[PDB]
DNA sequence: GTGGATGAG
DNA sequence: GGCTCATCCAC
């Protein structure tokens, strides 16, 4: 007491780009749009939020709105089954490519479910288009880098954020903000911004105890506090807090921009925010407080094959092997080790020297179970703490169509899909330097085809560009030679019908 | 050198 | 259940 647990030291970072994760005070955010796909053909059908909307691709459905919800449907549940849960539904089919063209479209009024035989979209000649949620994705991205200075696109409809910077500033120099009424956070929060200023503190030195008057500042969202904790205690509240308030702003951003509702988590880790905006949904917002980490991770809902990268056979393996129960799991390998990780570690290396099993089964790596055992260790208690990184440079982009029935019988007819690839592997090109803003071109391309009998074939060359160099032309040049190439290599085999064709660019000149 | 495994969207 | 993405490694 007298004297915050927290250091200069500490806080500072959190001004720092770099090093702000692995403080103590980070405020790590992480933001997932509620039913996305359902999301997007409800906001460009000019539909209510409240409309039992679901996407649908071919007979299944890859997307329901939280108001289909309401009548049991979930995804993947065939159109004719949701059918008979709600029969108001409002089946949406996402725009498709057909073979031949070179442009994908929207058929709306057009689906499986529809009794009118002309109004359909045949699986056998059409490729399902992702673009318009691309799109759209896009958008909430460049809204999202314009009110954060590092933003992590963990998927199509995910990202980080690091709030360090805002709630660090805001917390020392932010003037306009109000706590209440006759009282701002400029002069409820004097003593720590007098002290900054001044700068006689050594950066290993303690904070003073946060003012009696902080305690008045409100967090924004829903404060998972099952033991009804004090909301602020110490500067880690009082910046997540900031945070919250922050990060409730950008989110409203996206519902005004774009219309789309969200789910959001805040906390100091990467990995307790994921839980965290998973806790609610829709339109939400859950706040782990640290001194609720444990409170949260043992509310019941959570277990170590919840955490990330846990949910597979790695999971149900370190379950069968540490010996964990299969209720309440996280509280145990917290228990059964609260020492350190060197606990857990010498248990798995001498779990790992027995009879147990093979190094060929396993999932394990011995020469690394060091690791796995700090993660646990650290996961168990919600601080593990991993860096925003950057999604790294593209490698390669495929376009595919398993096909179906006696589609692709002829040569014309791998051609006319050819025409689909490119148009879609040009259309993802430009998307790709819009994040990059930098020149991209593929130096390679590659076609692969599965014969009627399921034999793989496949052509790999490089595509040269001599003009204006249009990578959406020339690409689809090389293509035809090489399947074309093809077809003459299996002229008395099984090959045709097709049963899946694909064409890949590879060696990316980031020029 | 890749078809599968693995894990999540 | 359909289909897209990004490692990682025996055979
Ligand atoms: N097996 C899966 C899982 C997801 N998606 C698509 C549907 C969503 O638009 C996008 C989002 O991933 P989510 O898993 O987050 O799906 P939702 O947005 O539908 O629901 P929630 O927000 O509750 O996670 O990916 C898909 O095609 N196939
Ligand atoms: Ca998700
Ligand atoms: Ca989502």
């Amino acid at each position: 007491g007298r004297m915050s647990k927290f250091t200069w030291k500490e806080l500072i970072q959190l001004g720092s780009p770099s090093k702000a994760y692995e403080s103590s005070l980070a405020c790590i955010a992480h933001i997932d749009m509620n039913a996305f796909f359902a999301q997007v053909e409800q906001m460009r059908c000019g539909l209510s939020k409240e409309d039992p909307v679901v996407c649908v691709q071919w007979n299944s459905i890859i997307a329901v709105s939280y108001a289909a919800r309401k009548y049991g449907i979930s995804r993947m549940d065939t159109i004719q089954e949701a059918l008979k849960k709600c029969s108001n539904l409002i089946p949406i089919h996402t725009a498709v490519f057909k073979k031949g063209e070179d442009f994908w479209q929207y058929h709306d009024g057009c689906g499986s479910w529809v009794q009118d035989p002309a109004k359909q979209i045949s699986v056998e000649d059409h490729k399902v288009s992702l673009e318009p949620y691309r799109r759209e994705s896009r958008k909430a991205l460049k809204i999202f880098k314009s009110a954060c200075d590092l933003v992590e696109r963990a998927s199509i409809d995910e990202v980080f954020l690091d709030l360090g910077r805002i709630c660090f500033n805001m917390l020392m120099f932010d003037n306009e903000y109000e706590l209440t009424g006759d009282l701002k956070l400029k002069d409820a929060l004097s003593n720590i911004r007098e002290a900054f200023i001044g700068g006689n503190y050594d950066i290993n030195s303690h904070l003073p105890l946060i003012p009696e008057k902080i305690k008045s500042l409100k967090f924004e969202g829903d404060v998972f506090n099952p033991e009804g904790r004090d909301l602020i205690t110490d500067w880690d509240d009082v910046i997540l807090a900031l945070g919250s308030q922050v990060c409730k702003g950008i989110r409203d951003s996206i519902k005004d921009i774009l219309g789309y509702t969200t789910s959001c988590g805040l906390s100091s880790t990467k990995n307790v925010c994921k839980l965290a905006s998973n806790y609610k949904k829709p339109d939400a917002q859950t706040i782990v407080k640290n001194d609720c980490l444990l409170d949260f991770l043992d509310c019941g809902k959570f277990e170590i094959t919840s955490f990330w990268t846990l949910g597979g056979v790695l999971g149900k393996e370190l379950i069968d092997v540490l010996d964990l129960p299969h209720e309440n799991s996280i509280k145990h390998i917290r228990e059964t080790w609260p020492d350190n990780a060197g606990q857990l570690k010498e248990f798995l290396d001498a779990k790992v020297k027995q009879s147990d099993y093979d190094r060929s089964t396993s999932n394990i790596d011995p020469l690394k179970t060091a690791d796995l055992a700090e993660k646990l260790f650290k996961l168990s208690r919600g601080r593990y703490g991993l860096p925003l990184s950057s999604r790294p440079v593209v490698k390669s982009m495929m376009s595919n169509k398993n096909l179906r029935g006696k589609s692709c019988n002829s040569i014309v007819d791998c051609i006319s899909w050819l025409e689909v690839f490119c148009a879609e592997l040009t259309s993802r090109i430009q998307d790709l330097e819009q994040e990059y803003n930098k020149i991209v071109i593929p130096r390679t391309v590659s076609i692969s085809l599965k014969t009627k009998s399921y034999e793989v074939y496949r052509k790999s060359g490089p595509v040269a560009y001599k003009g204006i160099n249009f990578q959406s032309h020339e690409l689809l040049k090389v293509g035809i030679k090489f399947v074309t190439d093809l077809d003459i290599k299996g002229k008395n085999k099984s090959y045709y019908p097709l049963t899946k064709l694909s064409m890949t660019i590879t060696n990316f000149d980031i020029i």
